């Protein structure tokens, strides 16, 4: 499916495109080892050490209504992030856009869920355990968009718990400021949360702080102000939008260590992620935040997201099928 | 491949001479993939399988020596009490997960060997599901040439290690180093300190200071003629499960518990156990000379009644059916 359902008078709506039925690469696109082909066969060799060790990193960049949203800040970051892994890429910045929007165009989706994946790779001899001898691997892949949380919640709010049992992995063991597969924590964190009847969990760190959710950065907004996590959290790219809007309005947006109690105590809860942008957090433990709906400095910074993804700028590049 | 490596004379750790008959397309590496076995240079997986991008998975690893294979099913039984741990359901029982394991083995042609059993969240119909229920869980073995751990003549004669400045072992409530796991972040980036500090390998502590689990090893600290090994945030490892047996049957006195890092300082002898290479000897911590920098002699013992062990016949040990 290309599209799924939105509200009808929902900022978030799919573009109208019937998808060519005769192409192989129509509807999944992915690029495996110097070759494009349909993501139906895209796969990788077991021995790849960045399954085996998860030793990689990884961005992912939507499309919405045929344009590329910030592809060349999700590229610098994937990259920064792979020299601290002592990663090295096989390909250019340039080079990996280039094959990005290539699959994008011959995926054919107006809306689209874009994946860069950088890996250690693999030597001549399986199982191999020398960093000379691996080579890195890139995979990319186009499919349709996904949804961190349904656009019905998106629209009307998301509920969410702080987990008991399970705490985000600190910055000296798993770097969480590195975008990374090893998502055990985070696993955790999401059966915790459906065990309480919730949608999702915001995790704290080590000391106690807020650090991030299962796939999104954690925004709380309280009289008239925007904090989000500096520590033991991804440094997201819908993160620094959201900021970025926060003061061209003149609102006060900043990273800092945020307690749980300010958590408690806040006036809107947002999560913000590249999947599905900006969402209420309407509940926190079982609990209204707030009214209980979605806080008007949530619904203005979501409706101006969405609006960034039509207008034209150096933000969106439009793709060409 | 190799079949082979050099291995020290006088050690007990001996390879068997065989070669390997060229005709057969599995030989010396064969997988199960998807219900088919394939040669494992052969082997690949869908990409959009959540034990990639999630790492939602859980692993054994069971060692093949001179034609049989060590305490499989001891290595069955842990990794699928991990994943019920993991709410991970397997597709296939116990019984047939053996079965497609020496399976693995004998198209392999390969007497000593490496065998992974690999279980996974797997990949729904539609592409990077989020739903838990639509997914289907997959299980995915392979044989291939031994693995070291550290290398044959490091064995014998023991290896380095350093302490980790910048690196603590992922807690119990974060990724629970008691179920094994492909999410060596921690563990990666400890190896790469050891090789700048010039070691070669790391042992890891966690939160608390006391001693984790070192990358790819359980730590077995000997004081005093005894043995300690910890027992909190260290995978509860067959090999260390095998070396404690070894040190009842000779007497020496072995506990499952804290060790702090001064221990780990004031010790005797250190040793590393895993199922890739056994039992190696630390002769140095962070540039010192641990004790006389020489193997301990209870390390010793350990390591030689080991690979010892793997020829004996006993219920720890199955022989392989290489005929197919």
């Amino acid at each position: 499916a290309i599209r799924e359902d939105t509200p009808p008078g929902s900022v978030i709506q799919y573009s109208d495109y019937e998808l060519d039925t005769s192409s192989p690469y129509a509807g999944g696109a992915a690029w495996i080892e110097g070759e494009y082909v349909p993501a139906s066969e895209a796969r990788i060799s077991i021995f790849d050490t960045g399954f085996g060790h998860s030793d990689l990193t990884y961005t992912v960049a939507h499309v919405w209504h045929g344009n590329i949203f910030r592809l060349a800040d999700h590229i610098e970051r994937l990259l920064d992030g792979a020299r601290k892994l002592r990663l090295a890429s096989p390909y250019d910045e340039t080079e990996i856009a280039e094959i990005a929007k290539r699959c994008v165009g011959l995926s054919q989706l107006r809306e689209a869920y874009v994946n860069i994946t950088l890996t250690r790779g693999y030597g001549k001899r399986k199982g191999e355990k020398d960093l000379s001898k691996l080579t890195s691997q890139i995979y990319v892949y186009a499919i349709p968009y996904l949804w961190a949380f349904p656009p019905y919640e998106q629209i009307f709010g998301t509920s969410a718990v702080v987990p008991r049992h399970v705490q985000r992995a600190g910055r000296n063991t798993i770097d969480p400021t590195i975008k990374n597969y090893q998502w055990g924590d985070l696993t955790a964190a999401s059966f915790e949360a459906k065990d309480r009847g919730a949608r999702t969990g915001i995790l704290l760190d080590a000391d106690g702080c807020v650090a991030e959710g299962p796939g999104f950065n954690v925004v709380v907004v309280k009289d008239g102000a925007l904090a989000s996590p500096s520590r033991n959290a991804l440094p997201g790219i819908t993160r620094k939008t959201v900021f970025e809007i926060a003061h061209a309005r003149g609102i006060s947006a900043e990273l800092r260590d945020v307690t749980s109690r300010e958590l408690y105590d806040a006036d809107e809860l947002m999560a913000v992620t590249t999947a599905g942008g900006v969402t209420p957090i309407t509940s926190l433990d079982g609990a209204a935040v707030g009214d209980g709906e979605p806080g008007p400095i949530t619904v203005a910074i979501r409706d101006r997201f969405w609006a960034l993804m039509d207008e034209p700028s150096d933000l969106i590049d439009t793709i060409r099928y």
